[PDB]
């Protein structure tokens, strides 16, 4: 009934890429079988929109890599939130949305637009640059850190942390295995930072230890989400601006559009989540026999959703493999979707939309000027290297 594929989704050439094997899975079926891993996977905008509004089904307190935490320990204690299924879930994510709420983004929005005007005036100046050390993992760093009150000490540990966090939702191959044999340093780092003394007053890790009063958190779950929050709110982020840039040097008639309307800039920035997808793949476990797509899943199976796929599907998206930045994107899964869809993604959008809106109006064309190099992650898709020149405007 289900059909079996070799493809593993995790190797090198998939990496490179995975668009091919994204239509064979589609079009395989609904549900496939991999036999390289022993997973369940779903391919389709449909089934991968199912899965994610599932959580009682499709849960996520088993983890969301490969390993079943119910057979494996977790290589770092559980999140509070990501790894949490409701109810447990539900306090915890109430204080990170406020957190990181539509309220607080007006106590950020200045400083951040400042930094990527900044940085793209520092660009214009050297004309020829990297745009992924120089701009889609410097303007980041610029801005994040310090909005969450983190000292300048050791911030080289952040991205190494980062790309351990999604390398180990992975299974345990190479990548995996040396992030995590290389771990102990920055998850020392990361640790110690998420202690209140260490988090300085107003930033999002003060505020999370801040609401350990009200009886949503205690404070000795504080420490975790601010390391929630050091996991998932800056590698994404460099990759999702990476992608954008990525996008407009590659589709030159999109930044001509940009230019010529920068309000287009939040939803440039949208359409460029959806086309790259930063976040590629992620696991669920069922806690019962379900019938998905007319398949029928045991009990206790970790299925894979393929979230770059849903947003590619022809059964959904017109002219998906087209960057669109007038495209209706309501309903994309770049973010997820369901009660775990993104908690930082106001914070996201807002650093794309600044930098997008930076790039609109001081430059007119950005042209791949070198060889152009990705980065190999198990979960995340960009670009280690992507050399352009800018012209301004
Ligand atoms: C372009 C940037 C980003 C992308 C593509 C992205 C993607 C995602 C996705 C797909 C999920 C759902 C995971 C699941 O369903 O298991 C998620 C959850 C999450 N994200 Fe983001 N993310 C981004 C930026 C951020 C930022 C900036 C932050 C924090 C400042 C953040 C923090 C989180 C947290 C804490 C969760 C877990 C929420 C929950 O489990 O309820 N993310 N993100
Ligand atoms: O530590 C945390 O709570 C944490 C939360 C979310 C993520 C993401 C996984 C996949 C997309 S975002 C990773 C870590
Ligand atoms: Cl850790």
């Amino acid at each position: 009934t289900i059909p079996h594929l070799a493809i593993d989704p995790f190797s090198l050439d998939f990496f490179d890429d995975p668009y091919p094997d994204q239509q064979t899975l589609r079009d395989a079926g609904p549900v496939v079988y991999l036999d390289k891993w022993n997973v369940y996977g779903v391919a389709r905008y449909a089934e991968v929109h199912a899965v994610l509004n599932d959580p009682t089904t499709f849960c996520s307190s088993r983890g969301v890599g490969l390993s079943d935490f119910k057979k494996e320990k977790p290589w770092r204690p559980p999140s509070l939130i990501l790894e949490a299924d409701p109810p447990a879930h539900t306090r915890p994510r109430a204080v990170l949305s406020k957190v990181l709420s539509p309220a607080t983004m007006k106590t950020i929005r200045d400083g951040f637009a400042a930094a990527a005007d900044a940085k793209v005036d520092e660009l214009l100046q050297r004309g020829c640059i990297d745009a992924i050390a120089d701009l889609a993992e410097a303007y980041p760093l610029s801005v994040f850190p310090d909005a969450m009150g983190l000292k300048q000490e050791g911030r080289e540990h952040l991205l190494p942390y980062a790309g351990l966090v999604f390398n180990a939702f992975g299974p345990p191959n190479e990548l995996r295995q040396t992030a995590i044999e290389r771990s102990a340093p920055h998850q020392a780092y990361v640790n110690e930072q998420c202690q209140r003394p260490n988090l300085a007053p107003g930033g999002f890790g003060a505020c999370i230890h801040a609401f350990t009063d009200t009886g949503e958190i205690t404070p000795d779950e504080a420490p975790l989400l601010v390391r929630s929050l050091l996991s998932a709110g800056l590698d994404t982020t460099v990759n999702g601006i990476g992608a954008a840039v990525y996008c407009l040097a590659r589709f030159p008639g999109e930044l001509q559009r940009l230019r010529s309307d920068p309000t287009l800039a939040r939803n440039a920035f949208e359409e460029a989540v959806r086309f790259e997808s930063p976040v590629q793949t992620f696991f669920r476990t069922t806690t019962r026999e379900v019938e998905l797509g007319g398949a029928v899943i045991g009990e206790g199976e970790k299925v894979l959703m393929f979230l770059g796929s849903a947003n590619r599907d022809p059964r959904r998206w017109s002219d998906p493999d087209l960057y669109d930045i007038t495209r209706k994107t309501s309903g994309h899964v770049g973010f997820g979707s369901g009660v775990h869809m993104c908690v930082g993604q106001l914070v996201a959008r807002l650093e794309g939309e600044v930098m997008l809106s930076a790039l609109a109006r001081k430059v007119a064309a950005i042209d791949i000027d070198g060889p152009v190099k990705r980065r190999f992650n198990n979960t995340l898709r960009g670009l280690e290297s992507l050399p352009v020149k800018l012209t301004p405007a």
